[PDB]
DNA sequence: ACTTACGGAAGG
DNA sequence: CCTTCGTAAGT
């Protein structure tokens, strides 16, 4: 099942991958036009030896390391100094192969920097050909635009045959701090006005970071936030004054404070609010997730434990839209939607979450296996949904628009596409009318317990990127997102990886890429997973959403080259607005059900207590899904003889033999794990139960008690986790619908995005679609 | 269709 | 030196 790609991707993913078919003395030129600040005067040319130097062009310097290439500056201006010297401003440009690209990266490519310098202009090397690259945005340009850099391609090789001088070109500014590719802003650069925007902004920076003491005692300026009397702030736990599987019990959130006064540098004095959680678990199990409590105590703190702002309002005054995940900080006491095409749909958790936000809505879809097609038409009835294999899919869509010539296929996929009714053709999507793609390729592949991925089966499940990429070149949409798994980045020394960025760099995006965990955002699950946003050069980049849960988790870091690293979100475990949740906020109000149920419709006999409940129920009253699969006689008995005690694994399982009722002696033991304990360190979870202060394992497709992940017997019934219990770990609502029998849902479930984190990533979306500029 | 037997590399 | 987070071979 060769994956179906154009030319685009097919071309740049060459030699790698398979379903590939080659087919001395120096003066002033001109007038003055200006004196800058201090009144020095500003030239625009010059000449120096024969060569014109003028603003926009490139300069190369001289560097050590005679082997190393030397460096290249863009001009900014040109002025002459008082001691009748000549003086130049240039900004760095970093060439292709010092960046995250690595190999993948193209010769003639340079990225502009923040970083600039002013040295002699004697000191130069020589100069160098440099043009900015500008191009119009839209798929009808498509086919203009490949004949155009065809042509480019073939100027530069006739160059490299007779070694002139290469000729380098520029579209975007490369920042490693943000950890992306950004849009050039065209009209700052080249200016020659005697002002330079990245030095500029590097004062400013530098400015920041500095204690600062406003007038009259007012407040102060902490890292480019001010602080006033009469605010609410947070404090570190630890400021003021043993684990086996959900290490998080012993974690704290920010603690609030109210500023008093500012005493003898300086030091602040803070009014302290207290938290349920600080008396009981069992007080904190019954009450609302932004709640706080009055004390009188008040202590005095050094300036420095600071961390952000906050707002504290009374039970008659709240914001009276209850969004889940809460994303804005307040506390208490007593027009724009974008038609979208999603791939590798399954149930249908990202579709919703990105629909519940009011930016996208589904027009068509795409899956694969027959349940999950029919739980996304049950869940989204005004949705097309096409239940096919996506190479087909392309295929068709690009024959109905007469581009068959521009795609790389199989006879497979023409087989297949030709079998498609009149009826399914007419209703598919067009170019221009597609404007927001999203989807999940699989993940067995780049998965870390998948300890067979180096076989014929895993090799065709990894390239269905490159098909996922070319849907973004034919359609072109504004936006483009894209999930995977946080082993993703570094498979294979984390080539792919870097080709992935690459392919999107050739189409003319903006790129920019991170790494989440969902357990940071109202979940009670572990789970990290990558993002790629990708956007159209007139639009805007999304920021990334900030996390409000505080999970034990350290700071998740792409490393970048020449020994950098970049974070997207800051590492929660230190502090945090909101506490975790916990498993008995979750499965909590679920009545008892016994082993091997199959009663598809019940009823809720108690009312929810937990804010997590009363979030995830709402105004449902038929209870679904609420069963679990059945196990035969020897893994009931010895679920029967694990102690209800956190910790507990199979090391509790007694030696002795059994005699079952069919009339064979069976060993305890399964004898598989004393037999390989030492090289995995002893299987700990294995046969394990759940903790009611704990927290849920990774989801999986498959919770049978034998597994790598394990964990997953209820925390006092003799019995596995329900699909429903699933469900409501992930963050589905109550109200979702599943198909199939209980192998098929809970395959539903192990594949799905939590939807409080598409509804944090929509929000950041819309929150960029409402900034664009007019034209 | 259901149960049992298990390799290495990255980041701390 | 601990911790992480699906495929294949028998019944
Ligand atoms: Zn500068």
């Amino acid at each position: 099942m060769q994956a179906t790609t154009t030319r685009l991707v097919n071309r740049i993913w060459g030699e790698f991958y398979s379903n590939y078919s080659p087919e001395r003395e120096i003066k002033w030129d001109g007038e003055s036009l200006g004196k800058t600040s201090a009144g020095e005067p500003l030239y625009q040319q010059a000449l120096v030896g024969g060569e014109m130097v003028a603003v926009g062009g490139a300069v190369t310097l001289e560097v050590d390391d005679p082997d190393e290439m030397p460096a290249i500056y863009f001009v900014e201006y040109m002025f002459e100094s008082t001691d009748h010297c000549k003086m130049l401003h240039g900004r760095f440009l970093q060439r292709g192969s010092m960046t995250v690209l690595g190999n993948a990266a193209n010769e003639r490519e340079l990225f502009l920097t923040n970083e600039c310098m002013t040295t002699q202009l004697k000191d130069i090397k020589g100069v160098a050909s440099f043009e900015i690259r500008s191009r119009p945005w839209g798929h009808q340009y498509r086919k203009k635009n490949i004949t155009a850099d065809k042509l480019d391609w073939a100027r530069a090789l006739e160059r490299k045959v007779k070694d002139l001088p290469t000729e380098y070109y520029c579209k975007s500014l490369y920042s490693p701090e943000r950890g992306g590719f950004f849009s050039l802003p065209l009209s700052d650069i080249g200016r020659s006005s005697g002002f330079c925007t990245s030095c500029k902004i590097r004062e400013d920076e530098e400015k920041r970071s500095t204690i600062k003491l406003n007038v009259s005692k007012t407040g102060f300026f902490i890292n480019g936030i001010e602080y006033s009397v009469e605010d609410f702030v947070y404090v570190n736990p630890d400021s003021i004054g043993s684990f086996k599987s959900g290490r998080n019990i012993g974690l704290r959130a920010y603690v609030v404070c109210q500023l008093l006064e500012i005493v003898p540098s300086f030091d602040v004095k803070v009014r302290r609010f207290y938290r349920p959680e600080d008396v009981s678990a069992e007080k904190a199990y019954a009450s609302d997730i932004q709640e706080l409590y009055f004390s009188q105590d008040t202590v005095v703190l050094p300036p420095g434990a600071l961390e952000g702002k906050c707002e504290v309002r009374k039970k008659s005054d709240m914001p009276l839209s209850r969004e889940y995940p809460i994303s804005d900080h307040i506390f208490f006491c007593d027009e724009i939607r974008l038609a979208t095409l999603d791939i590798f749909a399954g149930c249908g958790g990202l579709s919703h979450g990105l629909k519940k936000a009011g930016v996208s809505d589904a027009k068509w879809a795409i899956e694969y296996e027959e349940p999950a097609g029919q739980a996304f038409k049950q869940n989204h009835p005004e949705s097309t949904v096409f239940v096919d294999n996506c190479n087909v899919i392309l295929r068709a869509i690009m024959e109905k628009g007469g581009d068959q010539d521009d795609c790389v296929s199989t006879t497979e996929a023409n087989e297949l596409a030709a079998k498609l009714t009149e009826e399914q053709k007419s209703t598919l999507p067009l170019p221009g009318q597609v404007d927001f793609i999203n989807g999940g390729p699989p993940c067995q592949g780049f998965s870390g317990m998948n300890r067979f991925n180096q076989s014929s089966w895993s090799k065709v499940q990894c390239e269905m990127i490159l098909a996922f990429l070319s849907f973004a070149d034919y359609f072109r949409p504004r936006y483009f997102l894209l999930e995977n798994v946080r082993t993703f980045v570094s498979f294979n020394k984390g080539q792919t990886f870097q080709l992935t960025l690459a392919s999107l760099l050739e189409m003319g995006y903006q790129v920019r890429f991170g790494i989440l965990e969902a357990g940071a955002y109202g979940v009670s699950q572990s789970r990290k997973r990558a993002f790629i946003w990708a956007a159209a050069p007139e639009e805007v980049l999304p920021e990334w959403p900030e996390p409000m849960h505080v999970f034990g988790v350290p700071k998740l870091k792409i490393s970048l080259s020449q020994g950098l690293h970049y974070a997207a979100v800051r590492s929660t475990a230190l502090g945090a607005p909101f506490r975790p949740i916990t498993v008995r906020d979750t499965i909590g109000d679920l009545p008892s059900v016994e082993n091997g149920d199959s009663r598809t419709n019940k009823e809720y006999k108690e009312v929810a207590v937990s804010w997590f409940q009363k979030e995830i129920r709402g105004n449902t009253i038929a209870l679904t899904d609420h069963i679990c699969k059945a196990m035969n006689e020897l893994n009931l008995i010895r679920c029967k003889l694990i102690p209800t005690r956190p910790g507990a694994d199979w090391h509790d399982l007694p030696k002795r033999k059994v005699t079952l009722s069919d009339g064979r002696v069976e060993e305890m033991i399964p004898f598989c794990l004393p037999n390989t304990a030492e090289r995995h360190n002893g299987w700990k979870g294995l046969y394990g139960r759940l903790d009611w202060q704990g927290n849920f394992p990774t989801s999986v497709t498959d919770p049978q008690p034998m597994g790598k992940v394990g964990m997953c017997f209820h925390p006092e019934q003799h019995r596995i986790l329900t699909v429903r219990e699933c469900a409501r770990s992930q963050g589905f609502p109550d109200s979702y619908e599943f198909a199939g029998n209980i192998n098929h849902k809970h395959r539903q479930i192990g594949n799905a995005v939590p939807p409080p984190l598409a509804f944090a990533l929509g929000r950041k979306l819309k929150e960029a679609l409402h900034l664009k500029k007019s034209p």
